[PDB]
């Protein structure tokens, strides 16, 4: 039958499109990936296998079984979730899929990725290749507004990198642990710091750099004027 | 009252998030910015007020609904804080003490259900307007070498984007791709290489969204 790849949203539920809301409750079977929150899940009814971590082989053997199921992937499934492979790969053994965009985590901070005067477009990077690699910076290197997934165990690597090609050592950064969950922790710290190995952060984070991360802090204080 | 800026999501009602869905069923006020779907306006029966198009006079405006109810909704299109000048306007709000709720949405950058990273094609991508604020045109350096470029409000300084692209060093024969109105009944997708874009040798209208790299001839 037919497959949905369906995103997720970053954790909290509600960011949930309608559309994928609506076939989780209805989907009699609902695939998902690594980093779906539990909290969607409870919503699907139908049976949850989990798929990730061949996988391939293990999507196409239950869209057989039905009229149509459910690919659960978080955030969006088309940004570094390999959606591309997933897609071709049930195409070309006949199975129709259609994607459904969903809320990405580059966009969970809530920060303004675009803002007049300091960022006129931004970038999104992995500090992680399929076979495990480490990626060419180059490109993104000097863009205003840097955001890096799977950045986390490599974050020195990466840092020392970004100052290598040019950013600024005293650059603001923020690192946003599960972002839209209730354990959602923001870590600030300069550019520097990271490649000194000095920030303490775990996966699954969220690394933004740029002046943005500094937008709506209070000027008399160190004050997250939004949190509060 | 509290402002919650929220995200339209790229057209298709289905799109909006269950959050913004919420809210635009509940709000007494609803001011929304260009280009949201009529079908996603539709579904807010409170007051809509058209609020878009300078920029302080907007803030004024949102400044005036939000102190006349216990909340409004500040609709935007897609996700409310890319390239929607969303920074200035909940940065205005905090400091006149207007509490502000950030609700994130489908942004029109992924509204064509293609893989904008792949597996040896692209490891990342990048996202830039071709108009700023103000109307001035984008530096595009920084932006000229990653592997998936994407470029919104690029339609009618197309000719001049892919211009300063091809002298920034990228390809000609690189394949891209227009996909207007992405997500509604009338989406319409255009093929063409860097090169027939940078000739006027493509046509295609706005809104669209405007993508450049291989994993563009992934599927
Ligand atoms: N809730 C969340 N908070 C912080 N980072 C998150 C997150 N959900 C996903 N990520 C990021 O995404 C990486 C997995 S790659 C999958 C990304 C997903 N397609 C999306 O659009 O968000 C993680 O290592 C982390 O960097
Ligand atoms: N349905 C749609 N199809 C194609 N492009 C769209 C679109 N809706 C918005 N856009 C793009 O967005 C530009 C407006 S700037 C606002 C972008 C919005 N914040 C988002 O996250 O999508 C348009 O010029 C166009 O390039």
């Amino acid at each position: 039958g037919r497959v949905y790849l369906v995103g997720a949203g970053p954790g909290d539920p509600e960011l949930l499109t309608l559309k994928a809301y609506r076939l989780l409750k209805e989907a009699p079977v609902v695939l998902y990936d690594r980093l779906v929150d539990e909290r969607v899940l409870a919503l699907a009814p139908g049976e949850k296998v989990y798929v990730g971590k061949e996988i391939h082989r293990l999507l196409l053997r239950h869209a057989r079984a039905h009229p149509f199921v459910v690919r659960l992937k978080g955030g969006d499934p088309m940004v570094f979730g390999r959606g591309g492979e997933e897609v071709l790969f049930l195409l070309r053994h006949g199975v129709p899929v259609e994607v459904v965009p969903g809320v990405t985590s580059l966009l969970a901070s809530g920060l303004p990725l675009t803002h007049r005067g300091l960022a006129h477009g931004f970038a999104a990077v992995s500090g992680v290749l399929e076979g495990g690699g480490y990626p060419d910076l180059r490109p993104f290197a000097r863009v205003p507004t840097l955001v890096v997934l799977m950045g986390v165990g490599r974050r020195v690597w990466i840092a020392k990198e970004l100052l290598r090609l040019g950013r600024d050592p005293r650059e603001p950064t923020l690192f946003v642990e599960r972002a839209s969950t209730p354990k959602e922790r923001r870590v600030h710290a300069r550019l520097e710091e990271v490649a000194e190995g000095k920030v303490e952060v775990r996966p699954p984070a969220l690394w933004i750099l740029g002046e943005v991360v500094r937008v709506f802090a209070e000027k008399e204080a160190p004050v997250d004027a939004l949190a509060l």
